[PDB]
């Protein structure tokens, strides 16, 4: 810990941003995630000066995902810490439905889900939260090939990037992870700690094209990724017990 | 390749789509490095059905991110391709400086940039285009903290969130790596592609703040980022020969 040694001096103004903090913060990790779900959420809660961020797998080995992408998990369900901040869990597909099936997992989820402050996901995280028991009469978002499919596990599928109930937040389909994050930010610290974060990471989005939403997308765009979705959107259901 | 077998009917308005690629895309990854500036192209990247990633670094251990999340590297400087569609380098702090200052890395970036179809960057990771010679004379951008210091490497500093000069693409500060992907998905397809890419990810962004340009901020969250980073704005000046 020479470094840091003292923050620099960031001005009068922010004698009472709340800069440190000791949130336990898990990040549940598994083969074929989409790795966007993770780290759109990491850049943001890896912001927090002080807090303790876990890459939790089923093993340490590493995870690839579902494009390829390696990812070395930090702790197992043995060695997360038994009380979080936050517990969070990322989307994919057929990764996805292996993980919200896998009966370790759910354990694990259940029981940390059980007594963690937050419990949040990102994208068809959702799902897992759902398959673990996390959602019984709880609002919650998800990637829109997969949301309806909530209400099986008792939530209450909510159209909108980012949904709040009590102590569930949750975002949708990938890149929402980023505005999840942000808002979790302000949550845990203040709107100020946010806000430096959100400078730093420069995130004032600027997208070449428009189909970002069902809403805006050409409609022939919409079509074929509705049919090519279509696979994972029954899986889901029947996972849900449809 | 049992699956995938045959791509689901897309609808009678994709049958000119470019689907298949066989782009060789080559991303340096090293110690410190911000993930986010990594996944956020990946992402994009990622989509591209046929093409090939590589995970590139100077051996094949694990690096560790500048917020602790590690990555496992799938080639190095010596088995990575040796003509690239996309050669691409991500940012962030004291490891970016590190790997602009390694003389493998600068060897290793200058030779495939010579040959490669598209030298890209995202954030400070534009130093590194710069200190291994790929800049002479284009028009870059990068992190608002280390901007100007590309003027050294005899590039064009310039304010925008991503820019093009010739076979030159570079996006600014973190998040910005997503909206450079979707650019790149284009390029290398089509606009349509891009279309279902943005609609497959959601990337529709609504952030909850509105403090990710040096021109909205909250004046005293400006002041208190700019001295932050000022070790770094001036390591990145001496790093440029300033």
């Amino acid at each position: 810990s020479l470094h840091p040694h003292a923050m620099p001096d960031m001005g009068p103004d922010m004698n009472k941003v709340p800069w440190m903090g000791d949130e336990q913060i898990a990040m549940l990790v598994y083969p074929g995630m989409t790795v966007m779900d993770l780290v759109g959420p990491h850049c943001m809660f890896g912001s927090l000066m002080g807090a303790k961020i876990y890459i939790v797998a089923k093993s340490l080995d590493p995870v690839t995902s579902d494009a390829g992408l390696a990812i070395v998990p930090t702790a197992t369900f043995g060695t997360c810490p038994r009380d979080l901040t936050v517990l969070f869990a990322p989307g994919g597909t057929d990764g996805t439905l292996a993980a919200a099936s896998d009966a370790e997992t759910l354990a694990f989820m259940a029981d940390r889900g059980a007594r963690a402050k937050y419990i949040t996901s990102v994208c068809s995280g959702s799902l897992i939260l759902g398959a673990a028991g996390l959602l019984k009469g709880y609002k919650a978002t998800s990637h829109w090939s997969c949301r309806d499919a909530l209400a099986g596990f008792g939530a209450i599928p909510t159209e909108a990037r980012v949904v709040r109930d009590r102590n569930r937040i949750t975002g949708a389909g990938v890149t929402a992870g980023l505005d999840f994050g942000l808002s979790m930010v302000a949550e845990l610290r203040d709107q100020t700690y946010a806000e430096c974060a959100q400078l730093m990471s420069e995130y004032d989005p600027d997208p070449p094209f428009n189909a970002g939403s069902m809403k805006t997308a050409p409609a022939h765009v919409r079509t074929a990724m509705i049919e090519l979705v279509a696979e994972f959107t029954k899986k889901a259901d029947a996972l849900a017990g449809f």
